[PDB]
């Protein structure tokens, strides 16, 4: 029995995106998963780091820090309840897959707030309890990312770099940070430019691909792999 | 008579971010500089991509493609005006300096949002105006980061790697992409744990480069300088 989570960012549910994550819910149900969709658009996810995320008595009331109140806040139960929300679905997850459009090489806002928002000090890692020894440890995050740019722009000789590159801040700074272990990420390349036959084929690699998903080992998180 | 922008994601005027923002707008405002300062947080700015940022008839109302209705909206001046106040001072700008805190080896939701919904195809690039070609050439770009880790844990070999690693998706994939020359990074390491004095060091070495900051080169915004 496993349990998985889509967190998933694109306004359109006709889009490649809508259709790459009906995939993934469709097979990993078929499989007999336990599945979770966090819609954030849908949902009008709050993306800012504010401090209405805090709803009691602020530790410092005079000089707001963030991550300092959020931390206290997590430990007293005092976060707001969409970030509580959303541990409870991360938590009891087995899987995390990330599901977006590529948006200036990273996150599209709306999704880089859930980040910001979700994996607070104490909920995520702590310090110490970081990397290897973060507190979601145990875990697996997938990004599936779609792109404007071709496959070939994203090359080390292309004028975009190598794919890996922008994966770093996710993967790295982000994912392994809080102690999940990376699976590949799915990348599907330019579908807007693609042909008919081509968008159908990388939909079905999404779909095969998942079917022997948790047979899987995790990549190597680490500066080579990204840099090489 | 030069002009800047300053955007500014902080939440609190007494942080070192909103210190580093002052001293800025101190001494680019006694050079006789104009200067302008989006605090986005103040102006509780929006970060969702969403159907709310055309004002007109959409271009295609059964299937919503943000890059495509914005686009078009750019095109026919039916952006949101929260859009085309904020490109209204970057059109003007010499400068635009990003004033923020790192967020997840990136920059927080609200400046990511910042990213995704003021800088749309036809005003910050387009075919074939992108990277040396980006359509605001002739400006110069500036990111000023604050971080939790120390420069030692931002080397190559450290746990985060090099700084430079995650600077890639801001500095190469938006603004190189919109055609700025970017200016080296201000990076002021670690200011929660540094001393009095390291802080004031901090802030004294930013005031002091501004002091001379329309005498400096742009890097060459190349792989090679973020990675080799
Ligand atoms: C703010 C912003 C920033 C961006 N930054 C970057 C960047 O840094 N780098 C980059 O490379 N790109 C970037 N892009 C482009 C972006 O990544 C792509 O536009 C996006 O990934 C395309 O995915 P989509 O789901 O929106 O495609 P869609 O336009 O929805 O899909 C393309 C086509 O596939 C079709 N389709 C849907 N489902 C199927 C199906 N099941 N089988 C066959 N066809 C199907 C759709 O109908 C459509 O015709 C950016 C875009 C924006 C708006
Ligand atoms: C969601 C989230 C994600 C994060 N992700 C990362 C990450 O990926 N990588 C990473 O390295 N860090 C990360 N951090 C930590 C973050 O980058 C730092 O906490 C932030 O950069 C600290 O800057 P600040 O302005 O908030 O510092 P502050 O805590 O406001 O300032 C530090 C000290 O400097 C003092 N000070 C202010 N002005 C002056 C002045 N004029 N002269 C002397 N002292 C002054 C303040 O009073 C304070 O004591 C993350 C934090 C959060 C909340
Ligand atoms: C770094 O490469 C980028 C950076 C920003 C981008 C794009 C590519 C990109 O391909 C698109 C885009 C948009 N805003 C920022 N970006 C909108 C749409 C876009 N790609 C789709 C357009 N086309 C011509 C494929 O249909
Ligand atoms: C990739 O390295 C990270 C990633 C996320 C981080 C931090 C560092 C980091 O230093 C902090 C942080 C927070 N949320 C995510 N992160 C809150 C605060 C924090 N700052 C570290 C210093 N300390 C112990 C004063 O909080
Ligand atoms: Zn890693
Ligand atoms: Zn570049």
């Amino acid at each position: 029995g496993k349990k998985v989570l889509i967190v998933y960012a694109h306004q359109e549910p006709k889009s490649f995106n809508g259709s790459l994550k009906n995939v993934a819910v469709d097979e990993l149900s078929r499989q007999g998963c336990t599945v979770t969709v966090s819609d954030l658009y849908a949902m009008n996810f709050e993306p800012r780091a504010t401090d209405k995320d805090i709803t009691g008595t602020l530790s410092n009331p005079e000089v707001f820090n963030y991550g300092v109140e959020t931390h206290e806040a997590y430990k007293q139960r005092s976060l707001a309840s969409d970030i509580t929300d959303e541990q409870k679905k991360v938590r009891e997850a087995d899987l995390v897959i990330f599901q977006f459009p590529l948006y200036w090489f990273s996150v599209p806002a709306i999704l880089k707030g859930w980040m910001d928002r979700v994996l607070c000090q104490g909920f995520a890692f702590d310090i110490p309890g970081f990397y290897d020894s973060g507190l979601l440890q145990g875990k697996l995050a997938l990004l599936s990312v779609t792109t404007g740019g071709t496959a070939e722009m994203y090359t080390k000789t292309g004028v975009n770099g190598d794919s890996r590159y922008f994966l770093w801040p996710l993967q790295h700074g982000t994912l392994h940070f809080c102690g999940f272990k990376v699976l590949a990420p799915q990348i599907s390349f330019a579908p807007e430019i693609a042909s008919e036959e081509e968008r159908k084929g990388m939909v079905a690699a999404w779909s095969q691909r998942l079917q022997t998903i948790w047979k899987e080992e995790p990549i190597p998180c680490t500066a080579h792999w990204h840099f090489g």
